[PDB]
DNA sequence: GCCTTGCCGGGTAAGTTCCGGCGCG
DNA sequence: CGCGCCGGAACTTACCCGGCAAGGC
C-alpha cells in the first residue's frame, strides 16, 4: 500500500542492521516483544527515522509508543508491541519475496545501517552470509556488479563490496532514490 | 598513472537481555 | 492469574573505519 510496503522495507533495513527483533519472557508469566533501531545520533533518530516508524504504527492501528531511550554509548528507538514484532519478523521471513520497490528500499536501510558512509568505497557489512547473498543477488538483478569476501576473520562478518565500476548506478538507484 | 579492492587491526557505535513496574480482561 | 506495554541500563562485540599493497587496464 505501498507508501507503507516501501517504508516498512525501510526500516526494516535498519532494524536488522541497527537494531533488533526482540521476544522476551519475564517471570511470570509477563513477556514484551521489541522493534528496536539503535544509533548514536538523536536527530538522525528523532528527525529521520521516528516520524517513519509514527506514520507506519499509525497506518497499522499500533497502540504501542515510541521509546527513545538514552544508552551510554548509543540511543535506542524502541517499540513495545506484539503486533509490530511479528508484522516485521513475518516480514522478514518474508524477504526473499520482496518486489523491486521493498528490494530497494531495504537495501537503502541496510546501507545507512551497515553501511560505509564516505562513499569513496561502496561496502555493506553484516554476519549473516545469507542476507549478504540475497541482497547480492538482488543487486545483480539491478546490474550492480558485487562480490561478498569474510572481511573480518576475527568476528565473521562478511563484507558486500559495490563495484566502484557500477557506482552511479548504485548511488541514483538505491542510495538516494525519491521512492 | 590511476583506480579498484582484498586484507586486516583499532575501537566505538551498535545490538542483546537483564531489571522493576504498571495495564488490562 | 496470565500475559503484554513502559522506561531503564548493563554488558559484549559486530560493525565501520581507514591504511597498505597486489593487481587490472
Ligand atoms: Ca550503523
Amino acid at each position: 500500500n505501498e507508501n507503507v510496503s516501501g517504508i516498512s522495507a525501510y526500516l526494516l533495513g535498519l532494524i536488522i542492521g541497527d537494531g533488533g527483533l526482540y521476544k522476551l519472557k519475564y517471570k511470570g508469566n509477563r513477556s514484551e516483544y521489541r522493534v528496536v533501531i539503535t544509533q548514536k545520533s538523536e536527530n538522525l533518530i528523532k528527525q529521520h527515522i521516528a516520524p517513519l516508524m509514527q506514520f507506519l504504527i499509525d497506518e497499522l492501528n499500533v497502540k504501542s509508543k515510541i521509546q527513545i531511550v538514552k544508552g551510554d554509548t548509543r540511543y535506542e528507538l524502541r517499540v513495545s508491541s506484539k503486533k509490530l514484532y511479528y508484522y516485521f519478523a513475518n516480514m522478514l521471513e518474508r524477504i526473499r519475496l520482496f518486489n523491486m520497490r521493498e528490494q530497494i528500499a531495504f537495501i537503502k536501510g541496510l546501507y545507512v545501517a551497515e553501511g560505509d558512509k564516505t562513499l569513496k568505497r561502496l561496502r555493506i557489512w553484516n554476519k549473516n552470509k545469507a542476507l549478504l547473498e540475497i541482497v547480492s543477488r538482488w543487486l545483480n538483478n539491478l546490474g550492480v556488479r558485487n562480490t561478498i569476501h569474510l572481511d573480518d576473520h576475527r568476528h565473521g562478518v562478511y563484507v558486500l563490496n559495490i563495484s566502484l565500476r557500477d557506482r552511479i548506478k548504485f548511488v541514483h538507484t538505491i542510495l538516494s532514490s525519491h521512492l
